[PDB]
């Protein structure tokens, strides 16, 4: 064996990233006081996106765990305010510990939330999103309400021989455009996210 310097690519200073996350951040408080809680994103998660999408109990279940790991991984606690400071220097240590895993070909949490989130869309067991199930997401989740993005989601992304997106694109799509402002992840939203 021998070792390998690997350039984990962030730009936390930028305000492109920054501002990506601050639009995110406002996005999720929705009474706009500045503060969001890990209880928040958790009922958004469950009582809302997966009620609405009706997932299965046990998916339900299982996708919660991968929201409250993955933003725990942000410095998120139940019962705790986050402003968007701290939120962002979470999100700092957060795609750090990421790039790391991804570096070591180790299983993301983004990758583990991704499994989840396709796990209820998968009726067949092929794995994979179409566009319109991509859709219906970007809508519940208010993500991507707006059909035009969603479309430019799935132009974006390079697609399966059958049109449809699995996760292992969209997990390294969402990891350049969430951590490391990769110019080969603009546009993942299309408009709808900075
Ligand atoms: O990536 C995704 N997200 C990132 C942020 C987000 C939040 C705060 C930030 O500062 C930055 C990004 N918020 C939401 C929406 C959301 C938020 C809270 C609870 C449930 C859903 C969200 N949904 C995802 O498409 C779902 C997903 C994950 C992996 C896949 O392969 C496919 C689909
Ligand atoms: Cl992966």
């Amino acid at each position: 064996s021998s070792k390998y310097a690997v350039k984990l690519k962030t730009d936390f200073d930028n305000p492109r990233w920054i501002k990506r996350h601050k639009h995110m951040f406002d996005f999720l408080d929705i009474n706009g006081n500045g503060k969001i809680t890990l209880d928040e994103i958790v009922s958004k998660a469950s009582d809302d996106i997966c009620a609405k999408l009706e997932a299965t109990p046990e998916q339900t279940k299982r996708h919660q765990v991968c929201v409250e790991a993955f933003f725990r991984g942000c410095g998120m606690e139940y019962g705790k305010e986050i402003a968007f400071p701290q939120f962002l220097d979470g999100w700092k240590q957060l795609a750090t510990s990421e790039l790391k895993k991804w570096a070591r070909n180790e299983p993301t949490l983004i990758r583990e939330w991704g499994d989840a989130v396709f796990d209820i869309f998968d009726k067949d067991g092929s794995g994979t999103i179409t566009l319109d199930e991509w859709k219906a997401y970007g809508k519940i989740s208010g993500i991507s309400p707006s059909q035009e993005d969603c479309e430019a989601t799935f132009r974006h992304c390079d697609l399966d021989n059958s049109g449809d997106l699995d996760v292992d694109e969209m997990t390294r799509q969402h990891l350049g455009f969430w951590y490391t402002l990769d110019p080969e992840a603009d546009g993942l939203y299309g408009n709808g996210v900075p």
